[PDB]
């Protein structure tokens, strides 16, 4: 009845592994319970107000994993580096796919894995400092774990309108909010909600 894309995603890099495992299966409920607090909402001015805002969102962190891509792929062709590593303990995810926004939430994450691998090929190539990799590291991590808090967030905004809309009852039996575990995403999730 309803399409459901089942998938396994190898992830290499540790970064792209830890965001996966901490973010992923929170984001792709809350994508889920976005979904359908929207329906049952109703209005379509905000039905497209809001995913225009999780698309953009989504599209944002794509854009820029893009270009910061784009440079240091070619700080490589500028030092004639043309391979990237091996990793010790790569993982493999059995993911499903119920909405078009879990998939390039998914697909962050595989561009993620890219820039790591693209980071310590320059890094082991002597191009980037220890330092360049961990902020790199650090911040790309943190940057798509806030985008999980504000994709939750904007789920938490979602259902508060539920709320004053008096369909507080019927989304508590369609979609009831699952806890955030990960401290860093509930925080954002919370700033996104004020
Ligand atoms: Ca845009």
């Amino acid at each position: 009845s309803r399409p459901v894309f089942k998938q396994v995603l190898k992830v290499n890099s540790l970064q792209a592994q830890r965001v996966m495992e901490r973010s992923f299966e929170r984001v792709s409920n809350s994508l889920f319970s976005i979904d359908v607090i929207l329906r049952i909402i109703g209005e379509q001015d905000e039905i497209d107000q809001v995913e225009t805002v999780i698309l953009e969102h989504i599209s944002k962190v794509s854009e820029d994993l893009d270009k910061a891509t784009a440079q240091l792929n070619k700080l490589m062709e500028d030092n004639g580096i043309d391979m990237m590593p091996g990793y010790t303990n790569p993982n493999e995810y059995t993911i499903e796919i119920n909405s078009p926004q879990v998939a390039q939430f998914a697909h962050l994450i595989r561009k993620l894995d890219t820039l790591m691998g693209i980071v310590d090929t320059l890094w082991l190539n002597t191009v980037l400092t220890s330092k360049q990799r961990t902020d790199a590291t650090y911040q790309w991590q943190q940057r798509l774990i806030k985008l999980a808090g504000r994709i939750i967030g904007i789920e938490k905004r979602a259902r508060i309108s539920a709320h004053s809309k008096g369909k507080e009852g019927e989304v508590a039996e369609a979609a009831p909010e699952s806890a955030t575990g990960d401290k860093e995403i509930a925080d954002e999730a919370e700033k996104t909600k004020a």
